[PDB]
This record gives structure tokens, sequence and C-alpha cells, in this order.
């Protein structure tokens, strides 16, 4: 049981690295989603006020196949990005995994 | 060979965490790239139609050194973001690594 | 000390996966921040030149609680995204951790 504790200590360091990287990348992405969402907000305001471009329409579903490529608005009110949350049960199934490992020992 | 199986089980859990985090972060980024690309699209349409701002030019290469800081367009047709795909050979070199580990045993 | 070297080799492969994923995700995000920042730049230029929309004001702090939801500019000069750098001391505390592991052995 002494060699398995060193095993766990290696395992746990990496598990912590994974946990921290998720936490930081998520923070970083959520900050991105906030700016991209607010750009969208303001860009839809200008599209409703600027008279030169009120004549231009929004693309309709044919939009999900101009990404495989188009003079129409791609950004609409559905263009908003949803909050991004990664799976966080790392500290859970890991506790489970090794508890099943100790009930044989 | 019984202590090495517990080693592998710890190793494999973390490997799976890494694989899932990559998969989710990538999904999350690719969704970002789609909104940022379509903003760019529409913003370049407004730049070609709004008459008040047709007089403003696009910055020319001196643009890659206003990021170290500028009344000209930074976003042009080269501003699009490329599809982001992370390395995925995790399930490959890991199989290789431990197969070389078992042919001595 | 022969079973601990296989332990370390498993540990080190995953540590490398973590290091590479951080490196790639960061590259990917920093590219995003550059496009989102330059969109912001240009969008603030159009907000200062287009006469149809000079009458529209910027939201004032009541902005950090329209994200819980608003006809005012959400994107201002504070909207820029800061350079994102993830913790990179992985190759450091890992060397520390196992050096303390070898001074007992």
């Amino acid at each position: 049981d002494e060699e398995f504790s060193d095993m766990l200590r290696l395992f746990d360091f990496n598990k912590q690295a994974i946990q921290r990287l998720k936490a930081e990348a998520q923070m970083s992405i959520q900050l991105i989603n906030k700016a991209v969402n607010a750009l969208i907000n303001d860009q839809l305001i200008m599209k409703n006020h600027l008279r030169d471009i009120m004549g231009i329409p929004y693309c309709n579903y044919s939009k999900y196949w101009y990404l495989n490529h188009p003079k129409c608005w791609l950004v609409s009110n559905g263009s908003y990005l949803n909050e991004t949350h990664f799976s966080d049960d790392i500290e859970q199934q890991a506790d489970n995994m090794i508890t099943e490992m100790l009930q044989k020992e």
C-alpha cells in the first residue's frame, strides 16, 4: 500500500493540472463570450438604425451553408453565444474510482 | 503485473479527463469562431455600404504593430479566424507507449 | 525503484498532454482575442462617425446587469479583452514534487 500512495500522488498532481487548466480556459472563454455577445448586441442596434443598410436583409437558414464558403446579415438575434460550462465532476468520479480500488486493497 | 494495472487505471482516468477537456474546449472555441467570423462578415458589409465611413481606409501591415498600442479599419477580409482543431492522437501514442511497456513486462 | 520508473513514464505522458493542450488552447484563444479586440476597435470608430447613431449613448454600469437579460452601447473602450496567459509552472512543481519523492526513495 506504500507504492500505491506514490502512484496516487503522481495521479493527483496531474488531476490538479487538469482541474486548473479547465478553470482558466473557461474563465478565458466566458470573458470572450461576454465581448462577442455585446458586439452582437450593438451590431444589431446599428442594423436597426443606420438607414443606408436597412435595405439589406438577414440570411435565412441558407446561412448555415454559407459557412462552407453571401450579401445578407449572418448575425441575428439568435447569434448569441450560450454560457460555456465544462464538466467539473473530476473531483467526484476520481474519488469514486479509487474508493473502489481500496475496498479490495 | 498486478500493481501495473492499478497504475494504468489511474493513468487512464486522467487521460480521459484530458480527452474530454480538449473536446469541450474545442467545441466552445469553434462556436466562438463562428460568431466572430460572422460579425466580421457583417461588419465588412457595413463598411462597404455606410457612406459616412466609406472615406476611412483599412490599415496596411502597420496594423500588426497597432496591437502593441490608429484611425483605420483593423478588420479586413483577412481577419477571419481559421477552424481550430487540437491534436487528438492522445488515444494513439498512449497505446504505443504502453505496448512498448508490455513487450518487456 | 524499477516500478516507480514506469509510474513516472505514465505520469509524464499525461503531463505532456496537459502541457500541449494548454499551449494549443491558449494559441487558439489569443487568436480569438485579437479578432474580438479589432472588431471592438472598428465598431467604436463607426460609433463615432455614423451620424444616424451618434444620438445613442453608451450604457453606464447598469451594463453589468443587462447581461442578466437595453438600447445603448454595451461595447466601449473598456470592452477590450486582456491577453490571456495560463499558468505554465507545470514543468516546475512537477520537478519539485518528485525530487522530494527521491530524497527518501
